[PDB]
């Protein structure tokens, strides 16, 4: 069945959609249907190619208002590396606050973590019931809704600058030294190739976690 208009979302409105890349892009909602249980989105990216996609693989072209988004929020956030930014989905795991400098904590599909703030930040339009329910790596999967249905009970391991750790990587534990810590993430140095990266201090991936997960 064709719909004009399904709640707040209109045809012709901009919107971001899911591409098969997994990125997310800007683009406009050309039509609305409606299907039995199962709503669908058709949206024309930029580029003029077009996909048609559930109600949780579109976003709103809109930051999210302040305390519109909670724990266990269904966003699109902006990933940078170097000169490049990628717009990925991902779960809130905190909103701002005192404790994190006011930003919000998120945990990419992909299971990355960042601190953002609400410019780099778009709502899901239709997230699932169980919003993790579509994370497509069913080991992301399961740990979001670990995360969600414990907090806030959050075991985090207490790490310090300077502390030499063992950290998991790609199924190998490499000898690593916390370089610093922002809130609820850490900064581990791998000593082997210098490469560092941001990790959850709830992470299994950091050795003290592991052993008393
Ligand atoms: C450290 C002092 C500097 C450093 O290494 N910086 C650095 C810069 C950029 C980085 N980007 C990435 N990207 C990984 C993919 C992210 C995808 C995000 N999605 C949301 C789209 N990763 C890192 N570091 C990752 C850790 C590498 C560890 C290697 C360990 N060896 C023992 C193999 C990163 C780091």
């Amino acid at each position: 069945e064709n719909l004009y208009f399904q709640g707040d979302l209109i045809v012709s409105m901009r919107i971001l959609g899911k591409k098969r890349t997994k990125t997310w892009h800007k683009g406009t909602l050309i039509a609305i249907q409606t299907v039995g249980p199962g709503k669908k989105y058709k949206v024309k990216f930029d580029n003029k190619g077009k996909s048609l996609l559930s109600g949780n693989h579109i976003a709103y072209d809109y930051h999210p208002p302040a305390d519109k988004l909670y724990v266990g929020s269904r966003v699109v956030a902006k990933y940078k590396d170097g000169n490049q930014v990628w717009l990925y989905a991902g779960i809130v795991a905190e909103t701002p606050n005192v404790k994190n400098k006011l930003r919000f904590l998120i945990f990419f599909d992909d299971g990355y973590a960042s601190y953002v703030t609400q410019s780099e930040l778009y709502p899901i339009c239709r997230p699932l019931k169980k919003t993790w329910e579509d994370i497509e790596d069913i080991s992301c999967r399961d740990f979001i809704e670990e995360y969600v249905t414990a907090y806030p009970n959050r075991p985090m391991v207490l790490l310090k600058s300077g502390q030499l750790i063992k950290t998991e990587w790609e199924g190998t534990w490499w000898k690593s030294r916390v370089e610093e810590v922002d809130g609820s993430l850490v900064r581990i140095l791998f000593l082997d190739d210098k490469r560092c990266e941001w990790i959850y201090r709830g992470s299994t991936r950091l050795e003290p976690m592991f052993s008393m997960k």
